[PDB]
């Protein structure tokens, strides 16, 4: 029906016909004190969405929108409210959509770890509802993770920050990654393209390294320092041997990237990090011997702290990402769904054009 | 025959009777301008020693002396020499005897990880020698790695901390452990006894972690403000879950060690590091998905800059090791050979009486 009770969006009707999603009403999440509702107008599509859409994280409950790169408006604060949201002002949500906010970690800025956490769709709520929203008109998340976003910051452009940027920013931040240092980007996908422009902005000499060559003159246009090509090398750890503090694997599976070669190109004390989480049946497998004063290591998103720094520096040094919109709506959508799955995109998917899509 | 020339020492004569070495002479390494002959008078039985001697790492070629924990008298300084070292001295070399000290990791204070590297024994230096010494009268080593001992410091308890206890120390100081941090050791072995002490030296909560509750009166008298038997747990990173900063996993073997339950009990941004050299055919073998804000990593050595704060600690605190001395002969060496392949050990065994053994 209406914003007050019924919810719309584009739904994934079954991991079979993933690439087909259709114009849906559902039933919000239960209100909450600390609760907003936000009424969409530009989500951003993250490599995450086809992983879930299509099942390679088990089998998902539908229908169920998806979408988490999201930008819109305030249209409703809750009883307790409280953090400084007036109304019909401009934020945006992320991947995390809940967390306990007490234990340590927590209240030490590591929302993402936390024991009570809750990705903002296909998880269902510690009452039951299984989180939606992105792909739709509005969604109703807790005011902690609802962030502001700085006016000379586009919405399309500002969007896939919210996950794709901050799970970049977060290891890059939290590793010393500045004046200096070498950074290593594995993967000039999305997160890929955002991490080489992040990691420039600063203000570290960073090296982007993909496979094909294919790359070369958009890695270089972003900034990059270096590219290199996996395949044009046969072994490149030895040729940058000891050169990298920081290497963050930005990559969508994990087969096509060897980790026995790494670790050459890596300082004693190196660090190599890794983004991904692939089809349910993959692993990091390397060679134990390699990890000689390097270490490996797994990060999930950023605390709603830093994925402000993120914000906060994007405004200011002005980065410009790369982000094609579309059309919302089953079209839009579907060719999102199908061109990711094809690599054939400028690196960001933001679907926007949410106002003349849905209506109440 | 004599100094001059010829060395002795308790030679392995194959691999098949390991367990039982022999008085030999051997051609000691042609000496060089900053090389330096060391008469031993105390070695200290290090697990490395039982790896090599059996044949866990590869054919070594015999006769071969082993032994690198070792304390001594200087006896003969290099035409270049030049460092401080006054003849007759007490000094110590550990377990790397050569690094080329040029490249920006020597220069850095990282000769164990540099790419001209060569250790104690059982390895041929860029001139073909395969190094020696150890159970033997003396040692010739390039004075960049002999090291001088505290005289607060007994040698019998001085030796173990020029492998095992700098070993342990390389990755607490490097990875802080000090006041109000948590640290875990993993293995109350040689190395894991002095694990404890240093840990505790650092005033840093330490948590010494074994399977059995064998050990537990024994890592309690070292300090130890806690303990954990494995085997009473079923899993212990559930109940001791976002505990630890550090964890030193400092095992002969890498079997009997569960590497994901481990990261369970370790703090966002922890750090487990493993100092262990298995059968060249194990693996460090562990779900890729557990690293999660939790990275491992592998450390050799440690730097003689930091072999010297070892010992600056040890002896400022005074840190009483447990060692157990023997009578150096092919006798007091096949009992240190046999009760160490059954953790018959107080941790560390100390040869001496290397007087009274060998003559001129
Ligand atoms: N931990 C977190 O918080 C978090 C948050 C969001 C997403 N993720 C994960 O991030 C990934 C999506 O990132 P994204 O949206 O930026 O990626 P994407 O745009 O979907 O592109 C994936 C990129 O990874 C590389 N790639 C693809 N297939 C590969 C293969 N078989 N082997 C090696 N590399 C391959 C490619 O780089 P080149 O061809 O240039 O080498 C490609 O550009 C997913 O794995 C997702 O689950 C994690
Ligand atoms: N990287 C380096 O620089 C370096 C230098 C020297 C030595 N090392 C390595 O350090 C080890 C020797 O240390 P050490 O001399 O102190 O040891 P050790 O005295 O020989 O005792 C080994 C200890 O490890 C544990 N252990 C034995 N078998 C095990 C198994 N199957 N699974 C799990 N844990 C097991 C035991 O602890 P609990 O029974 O109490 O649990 C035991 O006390 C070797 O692996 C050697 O190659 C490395
Ligand atoms: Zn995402
Ligand atoms: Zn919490
Ligand atoms: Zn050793
Ligand atoms: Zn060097």
């Amino acid at each position: 029906m209406s914003y007050p009770e019924k919810f719309e969006g584009i739904a994934i009707q079954s991991h079979e016909d993933w690439k087909n999603p259709k114009k849906t009403k559902y039933d919000p999440k239960p209100f909450y004190d600390h609760d907003i509702d936000i009424k969409i107008e530009a989500c951003g599509v993250c490599g995450s969405d086809i992983h879930c859409a299509a099942g390679h994280w088990g089998n998902m409950k539908m229908p169920l929108v998806v979408g988490h790169e999201i930008v819109g408006k305030v249209v409703k604060l809750g009883p307790k409210s409280n953090s400084g949201l007036k109304v019909g002002q401009r934020v945006g949500v992320g991947a995390q959509v809940f967390s306990c906010l007490e234990c340590d970690r927590c209240k030490n800025d590591n929302e993402p770890y936390c024991t009570k956490f809750v990705t903002t769709y296909s998880q269902p709520y510690e009452d039951g509802y299984v989180s939606q929203g992105g792909y739709a008109n509005y969604v109703r998340v807790h005011e902690h993770f609802v962030v502001p976003i700085p006016e000379n910051i586009p919405s399309h452009l500002a969007a896939p920050l919210l996950c794709g940027g901050l799970t970049v920013y977060s290891p890059l931040v939290r590793n010393g990654c500045g004046p200096g240092k070498k950074v290593g980007i594995v993967g000039l996908g999305g997160i890929g393209s955002m991490g080489t422009l992040i990691s420039k902005a600063m203000g570290a000499e960073t090296y982007v390294i993909s496979r094909s060559s294919r790359k070369r003159e958009d890695a270089m246009k972003m900034g990059a320092d270096h590219y290199i090509a996996t395949l044009e090398e046969g072994d490149w750890g030895e040729k940058y041997f000891d050169t990298f503090d920081l290497i963050v694997v930005c990559a969508s599976s994990l087969t096509d990237i060897d980790f026995n070669i790494m670790p050459k190109a890596m300082k004693v004390g190196g660090r190599i990090v890794s983004i991904s989480i692939p089809e349910q049946h993959e692993m990091l497998s390397l060679k134990p011997y390699g990890l000689k004063a390097v270490s490996i290591s797994y990060s999930a998103l950023g605390s709603i702290k830093e994925l402000n720094q993120l914000l906060k520096l994007v405004s200011e040094k002005d980065i410009k990402i790369w982000v094609e919109t579309l059309p919302v709506g089953e079209a839009g959508v579907h060719e999102a769904f199908e061109r990711m799955e094809k690599g054939d995109v400028r690196y960001r998917f933001t679907l926007v054009g949410y106002d003349k899509e849905f209506s109440d």
